[PDB]
């Protein structure tokens, strides 16, 4: 019970806006949802 999503689409256990990049490269293209942390492995996000 942290309340408080770690690693990509984040910053200082705070979320960064929806429709962040998650670290943009040619190894898999992701975004960010809004309102967590997490990178799915979706093609598709946000």
């Amino acid at each position: 019970a942290m309340d408080c999503t770690t690693g990509p689409c984040c910053r200082q256990c705070k979320l960064k806006p929806a429709g962040t990049t998650c670290w943009r490269t040619s190894v898999s293209s992701h975004y960010c949802t809004g309102r967590s942390c997490e990178c799915p492995s979706y093609p598709g996000n946000g």
